[PDB]
């Protein structure tokens, strides 16, 4: 219901830049007295016809979706044509949950901390109603609105899986985040509602240690591949000691309960994982009994 363009765009500050893409913080302000509202902008740095079409898909999965738990949508930009083309999202100010929770750590318990947990499946769970795979699950990928409110964000590598089949097989692997992967990914490139459930898994992991750069998971993988070898890939070294059973450990102080949740969703054969569903009932009931 409504284009945006070029002219009334003004730009205020940088919020993050990677290889292909940067994120701006732009007022709109079509009356031209600075009472506009403001906004978030994507565009591209280098424009291969590739990268160009991947970005008019990441465009039409946003535009279908409505839900409390994920990002909003707003417009488009064509001023300068298609090799020029600019994405219109929603402002937050507070930021992503990585960044948030490092600075306000002293006020989140371990109550709070599920609160987010239980947000996060319900998201999750209504993405599988329409057989769509996010890929990019991890904390610099979610959102704060407020200090009791979480949502899904950066859907930059999301798939459809085609009517016949229950996965989908990707045509050129790109730059990867490998330590977040489960193994089928990793050696046949294959993604499924089971590899967005391997993922979720060590975003548990992450909260539970409190986002601390020593504890994280490229630390404590790199540290169990050891000091020698010496001969192959680093990929190849994660790719075995996969195989055999190596696993991230349990963070100090962590519950039970918790715990056996994370070695669930880690299970090498698919068709053994747990489901969104039974997630959400499961933390939803653990945090009722730490209540009373
Ligand atoms: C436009 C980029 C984008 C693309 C996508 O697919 C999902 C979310 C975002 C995004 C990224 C960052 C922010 C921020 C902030 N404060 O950094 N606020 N709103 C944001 C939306």
């Amino acid at each position: 219901p409504t284009q945006f363009e070029e002219r009334h765009l003004k730009f205020l500050q940088q919020l993050g830049k990677g290889n292909f893409g940067s994120v701006e913080m732009c007022r709109y302000d079509p009356l031209q007295d600075n009472t506009g509202e403001v906004v978030a902008v994507k565009k591209l740095q280098h424009s291969t016809e590739e990268h160009l079409r991947d970005f008019e898909r990441e465009i039409e999965i946003l535009k279908s979706l409505q839900h409390d738990n994920i990002v909003k949508y707003k417009g488009v930009c064509y001023s300068a044509g298609r090799r020029n083309l600019k994405l219109i999202m929603e402002y937050l100010p507070y930021g992503s949950l990585r960044d948030y929770l490092q600075k306000h750590k002293e006020r989140i318990d371990h109550i709070k901390l599920l609160q987010y947990t239980s947000q996060i499946c319900k998201g999750m769970e209504y993405l599988g109603t329409k057989r769509y795979i996010h890929r990019d699950l991890a904390t610099r990928n979610i959102l704060v609105e407020n200090e009791n409110r979480v949502k899904i964000g950066d859907f930059g590598l999301t798939k459809v899986l085609p009517q016949d089949k229950e996965y989908y097989k990707v045509k050129e692997p790109g730059e990867s985040p490998i330590f977040w992967y489960a193994p089928e990914s990793l050696t046949e490139s294959k993604f499924s509602v089971a590899s967005d459930v391997w993922s979720f898994g060590v975003v548990l992991y992450e909260l539970f240690t409190y986002i601390e750069k020593s504890k994280s998971p490229p630390a404590e993988f790199m540290r169990m591949i050891g000091n020698d070898k010496q001969g192959q890939s680093i990929v190849t070294h994660l790719i075995e000691l996969l195989k055999n059973n190596g696993r991230l450990p349990r963070p100090d102080g962590c519950p039970d309960e918790i715990y056996m949740i994370m070695t669930e969703c880690w299970n090498n054969n698919v068709n053994q994982r747990p489901s969104f569903r039974d997630l959400a009932l499961r933390v939803d009931q653990i945090r009722d009994n730490m209540a009373g």
